[PDB]
């Protein structure tokens, strides 16, 4: 139990394991890292010696390779720039196909994001290709991909090999996702609604909110809004954007709908000033502006919105 102990041991255990004893490294490996609680070697030679070490059948191959999984990250974690783990660490995501699939996804970019950093300072195309041809074999994970390439994250300083259009992409996933989500609810639901209360299409759409209540959608789709930066496109989404948020208009409830709605008004009203070229925008402006009488309401406005949409009725 002494520095030169511990020194030595290790030396013991990295001569063992380098003699392909795996058996015995998992051994030696273990005995070090309960002396000293953590350290950056014997938890790199537990991993690898752990991964290595065969399997019968697959749950003593599932335990053992999330065990083996466990110590590296913690390997990596402990020393934010040190190579081996990372580079022992990523051969193990390539090795076993589990891997990446038991890690939380999110985890996994989590974990390139920090490699990155590193490897940046040392030397990185393993990383590029290796990431690129996990996001084309499973894709499932374009969720994790978009949400760390999108601007903010370590990884989309890192790697960002356009951010708005990888960040366009999240939100029509997350879209879908909730789309598809709100159906499965809908069959349970709408049975408990009557046929003919004249609330039907409101009682079936308050239901939708559990799902859009824990949606951060809108902001990020804010976010694409504004860095954008190119007149069509830019319109396009907000467009699209406007038709989300009175598609939350509809789903939220009476209380939170008038606290939401001056946002959404202020919103077109803004766009009306900028003739934007969403009619949704010129004709919920023109319906929601409530005007006392019908001989002081806005008269060259509406001779634009006419010249320029002659065929809205």
């Amino acid at each position: 139990d002494s520095m030169s102990d511990i020194k030595q041991l290790l030396k013991e255990a990295k001569q063992e394991l380098t003699n392909r004893d795996y058996e015995e490294t998992i051994e030696i490996s273990e005995k070090v890292l309960k002396l000293d609680p953590d350290n950056y070697f014997a938890h790199i030679f537990l991993g690898k010696a752990l991964s290595s070490l065969p399997a019968s059948n697959n749950v003593s191959s599932n335990r053992n390779l999330e065990r083996a999984t466990n110590h590296y990250v913690s390997a990596a974690k402990l020393v934010p720039d040190n190579l081996l783990a990372w580079k022992g660490l990523f051969l193990l995501f390539r090795t076993t196909e589990v891997v990446p699939d038991i890690l939380s996804y999110d985890e996994y970019f989590d974990l390139c994001g920090q490699y990155a950093d590193a490897l940046l300072k040392q030397e990185q195309v393993e990383l590029i290709n290796d990431i690129k041809l996990l996001k084309k074999t499973h894709p499932d994970c374009q969720k994790a991909f978009y949400q760390h390439l999108k601007p903010g994250s370590l990884m989309a300083e890192t790697i960002g090999r356009t951010p708005q259009d990888a960040l366009l992409n999240l939100i029509k996933i997350l879209s879908n996702i909730e789309t598809t989500e709100i159906g499965k609810t809908l069959s349970q639901n709408r049975l408990k609604l009557k046929a003919s209360d004249p609330d039907y299409q409101i009682k079936l759409n308050s239901f939708s909110w559990e799902i859009i209540k824990n949606s951060e959608i809108d902001q990020l789709y804010n976010q694409l809004v504004n860095i954008l930066a190119d007149d069509q496109k830019r319109s396009e989404i907000e467009n699209q954007w406007l038709e989300y948020r009175i598609k939350v208009l509809k789903s939220m409830p009476l209380d939170v709908k008038k606290d939401f709605f001056t946002k959404v008004k202020e919103m077109v009203e803004d766009m009306v000033l900028v003739n934007h070229q969403s009619l949704l925008a010129w004709q919920k402006y023109f319906e929601w502006t409530d005007y006392e009488d019908l001989d002081n309401m806005d008269a060259p406005l509406i001779i634009k919105y006419f010249k320029k949409f002659p065929k809205d009725p």
